[PDB]
Parts: C-alpha cells; sequence; structure tokens
C-alpha cells in the first residue's frame, strides 16, 4: 500500500475529517511558498560520484552534540491528537525506536511530562512560543529541563498566525475532548502570543539548555541570533504557513550557512519528502532537517506504526540517495554534489 510520502498524505486526506486535514495541509493565503517549498529541492539537481564503495553507508550523526541515527528528526507540529487518539506519546515512542529526536511543540496535545514519561530514552526538545504571560513562559522551560529534554527552539517567526484560507472557512476549533494540555487558532495565538517581542527577549531567554532559533530567514537575521549566544538557526518558513511568498528554506540555506561562518549548527525544514532532499540539504550544509507534516500522515494511517513507518522510508530513501551518489557517510556530503 503506501510506500512513498506523498502516499501516507493521500492516505490521511481519506481518513481525516476536513478540517482536520485542512489545517495540518495548508499554507498561508495563496499557498506559493507551499509549493515552492517542494519545487526548490527539483531545481537543485544532483552530480553523484560513482565508484566509492558504498557497502555499508551509515546515516548516524550529531545534533547540538546528542547523537542520532539519521540527520532526520521530527519538527513541532502542534495538536497531534487530532491526527492519531496516541498523538505526540505515539510520535515520541516512533523517535525512540528510530533513534532519532522528537522536537515537541508548544500547543502540543499531550504535556511535556507525558511526553517525557512516554519517551524516556529518546532524544527530545521543546519548541517555546514566547507567551505574553512571561511566567507560564518559564514554567514551560523549567519543565522543559527537568523532564529531560536536550535543547529550545524558539520560534520567532510568530508574532501573529498566518493566514490560512481554509482554518478561515472552516472554523478550525480543536475537537471537543483534546485540549492543548501544557496549559481559532488566530484568535488563541492574538490572545495568548506576545506581539511585540523582539531580540531583548532573546536576551531574556539565553536556561543553560541549548537554544536554538527556529524560523530565520535572513544571513542579517542569522549573525544577530549567533551574536546573542544562541546554538543553532533552524532555516524555517514555518512550513508555509506565516508569511506567503518567502522563498522556500533550501534556497535561502545556502545563505544563513554562510552568514554563521560555522560558529552554530544550521538545520532545515520545510518541504522534506524524500531521501534525495536530505542530501541536497546537507550537501548544502545542514547538519540535519525537520519533518513536519510527514509525521501527522504517519499517525493517520496508524499511529505510533504509522510514524515509524514514515521515517522508516524517509531513512531508506535516504541510504539509497546516499549510495547511488557516492556517500558512506554524512561526513562526505559535499557542496560539489548540488548544483
Ligand atoms: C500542522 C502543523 C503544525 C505546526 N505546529 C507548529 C508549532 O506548534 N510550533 C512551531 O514552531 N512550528 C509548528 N509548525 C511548523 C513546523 O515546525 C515545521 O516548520 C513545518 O511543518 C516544516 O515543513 P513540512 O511540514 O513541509 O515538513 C507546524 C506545522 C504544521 C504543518
Amino acid at each position: 500500500r503506501l510506500i512513498c510520502i506523498n502516499d501516507y498524505e493521500q492516505h490521511a486526506k481519506s481518513v481525516l475529517p476536513k478540517s482536520i486535514y485542512d489545517y495540518y495541509r495548508s499554507g498561508a493565503n495563496d499557498e506559493e511558498t507551499l509549493a515552492d517549498n517542494i519545487a526548490a529541492f527539483s531545481r537543485w539537481k544532483l552530480y553523484p560520484r560513482m565508484l566509492r564503495n558504498v557497502a555499508e553507508t551509515d546515516l548516524s550523526t550529531s545534533v547540538l552534540g546528542q547523537r542520532v541515527s539519521m540527520p532526520i528528526c521530527v519538527g513541532a507540529t502542534a495538536m497531534q491528537r487530532m491526527a492519531h487518539v496516541d498523538g505526540e506519546l505515539a510520535t515520541v515512542r516512533a523517535c525512540q525506536s528510530l533513534g532519532t529526536g522528537m522536537m515537541l511543540s508548544s500547543w502540543a496535545t499531550s504535556s511535556i511530562e507525558e511526553v517525557a514519561e512516554a519517551g524516556p530514552e529518546a532524544l527530545r526538545w521543546l519548541q517555546l512560543y514566547i507567551y505574553k504571560d512571561r511566567e507560564v513562559t518559564k514554567k514551560l522551560v523549567r519543565q522543559a529541563e527537568k523532564m529531560g529534554y536536550k535543547a529550545i527552539f524558539v520560534t520567532v517567526d510568530t508574532p501573529y498566525l498566518g493566514n490560512r484560507l481554509d482554518d478561515v472557512r472552516n472554523r478550525f476549533k480543536l475537537p471537543p475532548q483534546l485540549r492543548m494540555k501544557n496549559f481559532g487558532l488566530a484568535a488563541y495565538v492574538a490572545k495568548a502570543i506576545d506581539p511585540s517581542i523582539s531580540w531583548e527577549d532573546i536576551k531574556w531567554l539565553r536556561t543553560s539548555l541549548p537554544i536554538v532559533a527556529k524560523g530565520i530567514l535572513r544571513g542579517d537575521d542569522a549573525r544577530e541570533a549567533v551574536k546573542h549566544g544562541l546554538n543553532g538557526i533552524l532555516v524555517s518558513n514555518h512550513g508555509a504557513r506565516q508569511l506567503d511568498g518567502v522563498p522556500a528554506t533550501i534556497d535561502v540555506l545556502p545563505e544563513i550557512v554562510e552568514a554563521v561562518e560555522g560558529k552554530v549548527e544550521v538545520f532545515l525544514d520545510g518541504g522534506v519528502r524524500k531521501g534525495t532532499d536530505v542530501l541536497k540539504a546537507l550537501a548544502l550544509g545542514a547538519k540535519a532537517v525537520f519533518v513536519g507534516r510527514p509525521i501527522v500522515w504517519g499517525l493517520a494511517f496508524q499511529g505510533e506504526k504509522g510514524v515509524q513507518d514514515v521515517l522508516e522510508i524517509l531513512k531508506e530513501e535516504f541510504r539509497l540517495a546516499m549510495a547511488l551518489s557516492g556517500c558512506q557517510n554524512v561526513k562526505v556530503i559535499d557542496k560539489t554534489l548540488v548544483r
């Protein structure tokens, strides 16, 4: 049945309620960046090397000094219990099985402690939104710290929610038996999230956990994050759900890698569906990629097992792409592989 990520999305459309599928699928406004996140990867062509000996392809790498089994990690996607009853518990168990990391949404349908309990041995990080209530915000960080999360991904591209048209048409809401368990979405954001935050707030947040700035699209902003003692950059346009008409993340990734001059790790999300997508981002300088929507589609198919399958498909696609490209490990993936 389901042999590639696209298949999982098709299945999901077939089993999910419309307002839920649309919430997860949608981009902002006319969805130009949504389409481009995908299309851009196709414009970067691969130049494989032959005869390199690829008999035992090692996908292992590290993320902020924590080993992972592959440079493909789960990105924050809110409210996963809308997709499968088990939601984030399923996701973290799948990550534990695979040996990769999970970035937990601040707006998760399961709490920080809950997810830690379901995936003790999993590498886990907290995506943080800066709430107008800074005591709320601080408590989220302190609970992450206590419950063994290894980094904070602070989202910096959402002072307001992007305008996702289908959510407006559908009057998007949580299903009744569900809540954001650590405590319509546009209005939520307007009420709860602080549109005033600045670089001064980044200074405030600089916990001893590593901090990654999530949502950077400009080299000058990347340099500023370095200057503020952050420990990484997640090149992200928020799944094309915030400002429409920004470039594809794979197209802005070279500027940002350049700008940071190797001082922090650079990650990418947005449009990763295939193992060659992973290869291209590593070639251009990313240490690892995050996948958002594919994980929700995995949940929609079969909860933990579905997410494990989506990650295993990506792992195998990436292995094959590495092998056919002449790469026996992630350290040998270089910029001559792409043009
Ligand atoms: C349904 C959905 C929910 C998301 N929820 C969050 C969130 O709660 N916090 C956050 O920082 N980013 C969130 N994102 C953005 C993702 O972390 C990520 O940047 C995006 O999904 C990556 O693109 P992809 O879906 O093409 O893989 C969400 C994205 C989607 C599609």
